[PDB]
């Protein structure tokens, strides 16, 4: 537990990710933005201002993100 004094480690705390489905990590002691890539499996589907079908809203995200675009909902229609 010895360590330099006033030092501490980086953190997200006051850090955001405007990019759709990204999120705010640390690496090397300073904050980056990566895509979260994780979603339930539940069931919920979105169709999307790309004119594509996501299997719920988090997945949407995480195609924006993949894409570095934005999504947004649009009301699917037949």
């Amino acid at each position: 537990g010895l360590v330099p004094r006033g030092s501490h480690m980086a953190t997200c705390d006051h850090f955001m990710c405007l990019q759709q489905g990204s999120e705010c990590d640390i690496w090397d002691g300073q904050p980056v933005c990566k895509c979260k890539d994780r979603c339930e499996k539940e069931p919920s589907f979105t169709c999307a201002s790309d004119g594509l079908t996501y299997y719920n809203r988090c997945f949407m995200d995480a195609e924006a993100c993949s894409k570095g675009i934005t999504l947004s909902v649009v009301t699917c229609r037949y």
